[PDB]
DNA sequence: TGAGGTAGTAGGTTGTA
DNA sequence: TACAACCTACTACCTCAT
DNA sequence: TGAGGTAGTAGGTTGTA
DNA sequence: TACAACCTACTACCTCAT
């Protein structure tokens, strides 16, 4: 078989218990709390020490060599109290932080091609290599003719444990940066107005654009009443100016937004943001040439990671502590407990399907009761192209046929639709106002006999005339009508359709309309574990002060929406309110007992991110009604990545591959061929419960591929991806009584 | 006629252009910034130096007497620059800070009874006397036995005219306060957990509540591994535990509830909030007794000021600068001007209708289309007072009749309301868990000849087990079943009635369920001006992070609710994003489109608050449709009052009395009568538009006086007091398709 | 917005206290 | 102030092939 | 939660920059 | 950090009287 394993590297040797030099720090402001200064002390105690090694305990700061008490910052007091040598067991993160500085030391003296400095070390977890390893094994400067530079960032993370043995965790992603600032591209003459640029002088997190390009110098003196050079001269920052020539004074100023007010700011201060987008517009042949440098499939994450382990080496001051270069054939030995899940069985019309694409042979599961009958906006200059689409959904959906023919792969009448064009309408909406387009969406609703609409849109590229999703996707659901949306590019796959590529859009499309009208394409035969109902809760944030309500949805064992619960009252930020929790679980309770008639014996919580609520009110309210309940954590946003060995050779792993270690899982959810990257695997922990981590792990993974509204399945578990997809269509949910139409889908 | 006037007192001479000694502030600190530290600057310069007066310019520091240069300050390092004499035209500010410093000066040296200080000044706009004149004209102590202290709070703000006269606005609040900390109280013996109290040492604003009473003593090592004395001497407080005794080391320690963690407190540190429940629950003769006190009408709080210009008296440095203890006989020389708005017609079955009580007699305006069956909802234990609630109810309703006979007040058939004690139901609820409740709604629902609820709740009030008023509406707009609550003392008034008193709960109970049904019991014959729509902007906010959606409501320029709308997102404060201008504005052009057929010419906003949004979105907006539009920010929170004047006898103003100086104006919508208060008038501010203010005032009034939930007009207009109970009401919000039944009321 | 996944980039919130 | 560990938003590429 | 108004108390957000 | 000018939440008293 396959084993599993994670970016992780043993390091060969011990480090020994070693004297320290203990501080202390007091706060000599008029505040008083030192935890609020820590780690400002310990930066500003690095940095003014020419970036020696210091060290966090809660209030304690620990220094590998004899350094003197500094009194001089504002903030900090630092005085030396005394020296000891901390053991191992009680201090592993100081040894942590110990190994990480050593390996960022042993980095900073490591150079490529003989005079170009490999890393750029702040001696910190992150380490940017300016070179990268390609796909050639051969380490290359990754720059474009535009200067767009492409940076390797590994990450470093060794666990030591307590008898001195360390573990060197390992992850890389790729940086995006440029030697080329603003003042370059107006020597050579670049727009730049409206481009998203960063400041690499202030540390100020906030989204930059330029608004113009004033023909004002820098010496001229602005509406500030002074000039921006004295600007930064008065304000502690002269050495920045310091280094100036005189053609740098006839810098043309560069105004930025600064979503409060416009600053006034000098074009050497500013760097352009550098994202896909950024190199879409500049450099497409760089763009498209890192891609197989950025999407990184486990293989060549390991031969990056190889070569960043072989340019660490040994360390001469930690028992001559080295690294292998090679991952663990097995996580056994990390406590990790590796194994493949058994994937769900599906069930149709038929019985088993062996794929999502049988679905359309062998028939949908459970059709809505009654008869739906279409109704279709589309643009006006897109007649004929939305004529071909209508024709070829309802071809699809209906009469079973591709490319007008009947085919062997479309069972007929897969849904109950009715679409006569002698009968049904299209109305035409002329792209322009968002007014006009819900004014379209009402104009529709002004007829009685559609009951779902296949409204065509325009794209969601294509910046200039405004899209009609978002205004009839609100007027929809302010008139409880479901519709599936498709995209003028949809429509010309529809119309300009010569091979099957456009089948498997009409098969996403086709699951979406039956999902939309309570359609139930497919179900699990059975779940593993005693569970009978899933929750899956979730708090999104949209922007900085905004946080979605705490949506919630209620499945049954069989994973079929029940219901879904959004509180109309938003909260504060990732804890949900106990009487949120009230109205939730009540609504939780009170579907189950209407679905079912009694309430369920067990409640299975899929939290998404931190279950940071009170176990207590959740005991209360379970205990008071004789529900056992479970809580498991299931988190997306890892820096982990699992890697699949097969003797050596390091790949990808399949879907429904996990390790566990205790109350803590990471899972491998989506078959991702190598070329295409490398799957990101979802932590997943239980923070309460009485299951054991294999069942909610069975019971999670069946949940990502009972996905009903696409061929192939989600990443995420549908409690909490169905979560996500309402937390995301929130201002699309229909007004009427809550049921299994999902609307979001 | 009746004159208007505001709380204004005129300074009898004027104040003369003097030197000052100018300084400037520099961010001696990390950061560099003045403007975060200037307030900071000046207070730390007017503590520092035996409270002398320091005033703020942009960066500039003025301060009367030559003062030194205090570079003792760890983040303000003040320097004297200049000396000037500024003048009077651009330093209105300056000069206003100036005379409520020297009255603040002159006040803190006038005694009552010799020995006691009357006033407690901090050199600012707030002054807390410690006397109160009574309404016998007395300057007497207003204490308790158990020592709460009842202090009248003023609050100086004199305007400066470029000519030098001044003119002295004033207010009077009332303070509730004691002098008996936690300390007193235990030494007492008295049960404080639960209690909600404030510390008097630290600034932190945080709802602090006692857990218990831990017998631990303050000496004792706590589990932060020191006693509290010596928390607070090693945290720059030792001079407040330096005047204890060795009594006060038997101090029992008093944890306390902080909101994130139990904070450990000595109970010297805390002070008990005194609130109106707090006196409730202590001294009830003395919350009865005060309710004169703090519910001033004009000619007392009158009095009141009278007393304190009377206190204050010629301030011997300012020109021999006194002021007039009397009113203005007419704000017109204040540049406001005084009026009474003309008062609506309302249009019933038959007519104008004198009053609102008179819509029961000459019936309802518009019955909804149908008939609608009530149903009832009932606690167990008050089955018989229950069923003669809504007979009476059903009497008053279909019936006309009062204590089971018909009687001249109410016209038979008011609402088509069919409720047979055969047919309809009485399904009753046992008191005790909120899903009990919901389950309670599920059944109600559970039958289908249910079109209204009369359901009977618990009381706001007693605090033991659960209200049902949430749950129930929670159900009920869950599935758009409209139902108006009544509680358990307004059933007991029903079921006891003997008198009229029952009456007028019936008055308001029958408009409630009018309104929630869709019916409309008045609309105005006619609305003063060019308006076509209303529309009520309001953004609530409820906690600390948590805004209430942009909730609008769009009317008739009659008054009838059109359409209400609400963002299903949340919003980053008072600023309506222009994503959400445009949903809530097309929701307006299109629902008056769809009920009348065409665009509005004129759109009238009230935005509730401040209309801090693009003024150029709102012209962009209704430009490009040919929409003239106005917006008017309509202001509660005003400590501003306006007194009637009929010849030096202050009194209260009726309702629709306004004034008015150019694009702000402060009306009166409440009649109260004397013993009950003073009313407080709106404040009234136009932003934007082409409409005089005067025609705005006219529609506000008439938008006050055409509230239909009750017989007695809201201090709001309908538009804004309409968005704030959305607000209120916001958890409540029916389901299905958004019209004319407003659920809130 | 056919659907889903990877990838960057930017910015959040919360515990750590 | 500050990082870690989670998030969200957005945009590219890329595939889909019983 | 009959309805509405005054009154406190507590705490927010935003401009002022 | 800080006030001003607006807000919200909560609780008392108080009236309602064609
Ligand atoms: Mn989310
Ligand atoms: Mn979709
Ligand atoms: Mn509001
Ligand atoms: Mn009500």
């Amino acid at each position: 078989v396959s084993n599993l394993t994670v970016e992780a590297f043993e390091g060969i040797g011990s480090v020994n218990p070693m004297l320290f030099y203990q501080y202390k720090v007091t706060g000599k402001g008029k505040y008083d709390n030192v935890y609020k200064i820590i780690k400002s002390a310990r930066y500003k105690m690095h940095s003014k020490n020419r970036f020696k090694p210091v060290f966090i305990k809660d209030d304690k700061l620990y220094t590998l060599e004899k350094l003197p008490d500094i009194e001089d910052l504002d903030f900090a007091n630092i005085n030396f109290v005394k020296s000891e040598v901390l053991s191992i067991e009680d201090n592993m993160s100081i040894y942590g932080e110990v190994v990480e500085y050593y390996i960022n030391l042993k980095l900073k003296k490591v150079k490529v091609l003989g005079k170009y400095p490999k890393y750029r070390i702040n001696y910190s977890k992150e380490i940017l290599s300016n070179t990268l390893l390609t796909r050639e094994l051969k380490d290359e400067f990754k720059k474009s003719n535009k200067g767009f530079n492409l940076k390797r960032k590994f990450r470093i993370s060794p666990v030591v444990n307590k008898m001195g043995k360390v573990i060197l965790y390992l992850s890389c992603s790729a940086d995006f940066s440029t030697n080329k600032n603003i003042y370059e591209m107006l020597k050579e003459g670049l727009e730049v107005e409206g481009l998203a640029v960063k400041s690499e002088w202030s540390n100020i997190s906030g989204n930059l654009v330029i608004e113009s390009v004033l023909e004002t110098k820098i010496s001229e003196p602005t509406s500030l009443g002074q000039s921006l050079i004295d600007y930064y001269k008065n304000n502690n920052q002269g050495y920045r100016v310091k280094d100036f020539t005189d053609e740098d004074l006839n810098a043309n100023i560069v105004n930025v937004r600064g979503n409060k007010k416009i600053y006034m700011y000098i074009p050497h201060a500013l760097k352009p943001i550098i994202t896909r987008e950024y190199l879409a517009k500049n450099d497409p042949e760089f763009s498209k040439e890192i891609e197989q440098l950025i999407k990184m499939n486990m293989n060549y994450r390991y031969e990056t990671l190889k070569s960043f382990v072989n340019d660490i080496g040994v360390i001469e001051e930690l028992n001559n502590l080295s690294f292998k270069n090679k991952y663990y054939e097995d996580v056994k030995l990390l406590g990790y407990s590796s194994g493949k899940i058994d994937e769900p069985v599906l069930m149709g019309a038929k019985g088993i399907i062996k794929n999502k694409m049988q679905i359309f042979s062998n028939g949908f599961y459970k059709l809505p009761e009654g008869k739906v009958r279409f109704g279709v906006l589309y643009p006006k200059e897109f007649d004929g192209v939305s004529r071909k689409a209508i024709r070829a959904i309802y071809d699809f959906s209906k009469e079973g046929k591709y490319h007008g023919e009947s085919n062997k792969y479309i069972a007929e009448h897969l849904i109950n639709v009715e679409f006569n064009p002698k009968e049904c309408i299209f109305e035409g909406y002329e792209l322009g106002d968002i007014t006009e387009y819900k004014k379209a969406a009402l104009k529709l609703n002004n007829y009685n006999n559609v009951d779902f609409v296949i409204a065509i849109v325009p794209n969601m590229s294509d910046e200039e005339i405004e899209n009609s999703y978002n205004p009839f996707k609100k007027i929809w659901a302010e008139l409880n009508l479901p519709s599936q949306m498709i995209s003028v590019k949809t429509a010309e796959i529809f119309a300009n359709s010569r091979d099957n590529t456009a089948l498997y859009y009409l098969h996403n499309i086709v699951l979406g309309i039956l999902g939309k009208i309570g359609g139930i394409p497919w179900v699990v035969k059975d779940m593993k574990g005693d569970v009978d109902c899933f929750v899956g809760l979730d708090v999104g944030t949209r922007e900085k002060g905004i946080h979605y309500p705490a949506c919630s949805v209620v499945f049954d064992k069989y994973g079929k929406l029940i219901n879904y619960y959004k509180p109309n009252i938003p909260q504060n930020g990732e804890k949900i309110n106990t009487e949120i929790l009230q109205e939730i679980f009540d609504k939780v309770l009170i579907s189950y007992e209407e679905e079912n008639g009694a309430y369920p014996k067990n409640i299975v919580i899929h939290r998404a991110g931190f279950s940071r609520e009170d176990l207590d009110w959740y005991e209360n309210y379970f205990g008071k009604k004789n529900i056992k309940f479970n809580i498991i954590e299931v988190k997306k946003s890892t820096p982990l990545k699992i890697a699949s060995i097969n003797e050596g050779n390091i790949t990808n792993p399949e879907k429904g591959s996990y390790i566990l270690r205790g109350n803590k899982a990471y899972m491998v959810t989506t078959d991702i061929k190598e070329n295409l990257g490398s799957p990101k695997p979802l932590k997943i922990e239980k923070s309460y419960g009485d299951i054991d981590m294999l069942t909610a792990l069975s019971q999670i993974y069946a949940l990502t591929q009972i996905h009903v509204g696409a061929t192939k399945s989600l990443r995420l578990p549908i409690t909490t991806g169905y979560a996500d997809k309402i937390c995301k269509a929130i201002e699309f949910i229909p007004q009427g009584r809550v049921d299994n139409r999902l609307f979001f889908l």
